[PDB]
């Protein structure tokens, strides 16, 4: 679709998609010798996305930083994998996601999770220790200067998770979003929210990031780069299919409806029967509705 940028490859003259469109990672042209890395993808992923990145770098000692939006494994499972063969990258990450990754429980539930899409082929790079990779916390508000032309804010985005942070480019009116507007479904055209920590958080960072100059480009977690009105309108659209969807809750558990019936009905009805983003699976849908119907 026109609005929607999801191929493999350049997305603007200064900006790269590698990997899978589902779980990407995007690349950012910083200078002549200066690359970014922007979200961390799934482990299994490491050598397609490394084969992506050497068409592009040539060297990857100029790789200096890689930009993490939250602790989900799907965001970072990359990480240990890639990053030895990056020797000058920085990884930014918010305080909260930097301690998830020297956490050991927190590491044993991404690393099951990234060794459930391995394919029966395939073994992983050498990794590093989880709490050896080369990270600096940075803070809400906190300006990251990448390269001259290159100068984002990172912006404290709880809700979906309670350590995400999206990661906005003034220049640009580019917001890398991570998951904090919900899974862009290209089939309806609509967010699908992805509440699975605090469904007031994630509502209140919907509406600071309304409050955003006017968006051109808006990229999420999963599925490409946004444009035109999607991009403009995307925070705004993402809150109403929020309440949307507690609407709906609250009106079919007053029908007496339990949450695993409206669990497996959603589920269902956006295409869950390699459709759905690996985080929204029953257990997590019934987890989400869990979340609403507390705080409601
Ligand atoms: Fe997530
Ligand atoms: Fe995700």
């Amino acid at each position: 679709h026109m609005l929607r940028l999801s191929a493999p490859g350049q997305l603007d003259d200064d900006l790269c998609l590698l990997g899978d469109v589902q779980v990407p990672v995007f690349l950012l042209r910083l200078g002549e010798a200066s690359w970014a890395l922007v979200e961390g993808g799934i482990s299994r992923d490491a050598e397609l996305v490394w084969a992506d990145l050497c068409r592009w770098v040539a060297d990857p000692s100029q790789v200096h930083y890689w930009l993490i939006t939250h602790k989900h494994y799907d965001h970072c499972g990359l990480l240990p994998y890639l990053c030895p063969r990056l020797p000058n990258v920085q990884v930014l990450a918010s305080e909260r996601t930097c301690q998830a990754w020297k956490s050991e429980s927190a590491v044993r539930v991404v690393e099951r999770l990234n060794r459930q899409l391995l394919r029966a082929e395939q073994r992983l790079p050498e990794a590093c220790a989880w709490d050896a990779l080369p990270v600096r916390a940075v803070a809400d508000g906190e300006w990251l200067e990448l390269g001259p032309r290159h100068r984002l804010q990172v912006i404290e985005a709880h809700g979906h998770s309670d350590d995400h942070v999206v990661f906005y480019d003034v220049r640009r009116r580019r917001l890398f979003c991570g998951d904090a507007l919900g899974w862009f479904d290209e089939a309806e055209g609509v967010w699908r929210p992805l509440v699975f920590d605090d469904m007031e958080a994630y509502l209140e960072s919907l509406e600071r990031l309304q409050r955003l100059p006017t968006l051109l480009q808006l990229i999420p977690g999963h599925g490409g780069l946004l444009r035109g009105r999607l991009a403009a309108d995307g925070a705004e659209s993402a809150y109403t299919e929020c309440l949307r969807l507690c609407r709906r809750l609250l009106w079919r558990q007053s029908m007496g409806e339990s949450l695993d019936e409206l669990s497996e009905e959603l589920h269902r009805a956006w295409g869950g029967q390699d459709f759905l983003p690996g985080e929204l699976h029953l257990g997590s849908m019934r987890r989400m509705l869990e979340i609403l119907s507390r705080q409601a």
